[PDB]
């Protein structure tokens, strides 16, 4: 159609302002049409990768072996100093947190602090990664917590995804087949509850739309940002769904221009939909 042709070929010039590594997928979420751009590319997540860690969380608390309600003991010395934690900010001496409480702040507000202590909740890296993998995620890595992050600046691309890794989770998000609903709509709840990125899929999207995502961002390094991200289920007027995947990676350009990218082509998505 010439519809989408249109859609394409502006996709590709929005995307070529970043004058780097873009890539884009995308579903409207009830019929099972989509676009991608480099969709099968690699890109580091950043803080993206903390919704497979959210998924792998939420399922040991439907199995039984967590739950949301138990009290989790921070320490002080699980709360790295330097790193973004709200955590860490409000509770400087450790506090008892619910395990709902620090997947909110960890999804909702990218604590990584949070983030760490997750993941050595469920076992590490390592297993969050085997756990996806066997949901028939495969281009996806998942091999760094935050502390190992930022140890060194490469350590961000070992934890990688397509575009359409990130789709497949949106979609298993959006459909409920990963979780338990009660699971489900916690997630949905916390990715919905953030205020990151309002210059993202957010930025040329009416205000009060209903979007469900996760931002990521790393620093700016010999003028290059690895990654500027951000991917969500967005519900549109009409009251369907699209997942909305759009990874900026390695460029030289400045922040308004990466996050434009993003915001350009999450409206042209929206108003594409009829
Ligand atoms: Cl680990
Ligand atoms: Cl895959
Ligand atoms: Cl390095
Ligand atoms: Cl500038």
């Amino acid at each position: 159609s010439a519809q989408d042709n249109n859609t394409r070929q502006k996709v590709n010039e929005i995307a070529a302002t970043a004058r780097g590594h873009v890539g884009v997928a995308m579903m409207s979420l009830e019929n099972g049409d989509t676009m991608t751009l480099n969709g099968n590319d690699h890109f580091p997540m950043q803080s993206v990768f903390k919704v497979p860690l959210a998924i792998a969380v939420l399922d040991q608390v439907d199995k039984g072996k967590l739950s949301l309600d138990q009290v989790i003991h921070i320490t002080k010395k699980e709360l790295l100093p330097f790193t973004w934690s709200p955590i860490r900010e409000k509770y400087p001496e450790g506090t008892d947190l619910k395990l709902r409480e620090v997947l909110a702040y960890t999804v909702s507000q990218s604590d990584n602090n949070g983030c760490d202590i997750l993941f050595n909740l469920v076992g590490g890296t390592a297993y969050v990664e085997q756990y996806i993998h066997g949901l028939g995620v495969d281009s996806m890595a998942i091999k760094a917590n935050e502390e190992r992050m930022a140890s060194a600046w490469k350590v961000q691309y070992t934890n990688w995804s397509s575009p359409l890794a990130t789709l497949q989770l949106l979609k298993g998000i959006h459909t409920g087949k990963y979780l338990s609903k009660a699971s489900n709509d916690f997630l949905l709840k916390i990715m919905k509850e953030t205020t990151t990125g309002p210059k993202r899929l957010r930025g040329m999207l009416p205000a009060d739309a209903v979007v469900a995502h996760k931002t990521g961002s790393s620093d700016t390094k010999d003028g290059l940002t690895a990654a500027t991200n951000d991917a969500g289920i967005v519900t549109l007027p009409d009251g369907s769904h699209l997942a909305i995947v759009v990874f900026v990676s390695d460029t030289k350009v400045n922040e308004a221009i990466r996050e434009g990218v993003i915001a350009r082509i999450t409206r042209l998505f929206w108003d594409a939909a009829n």
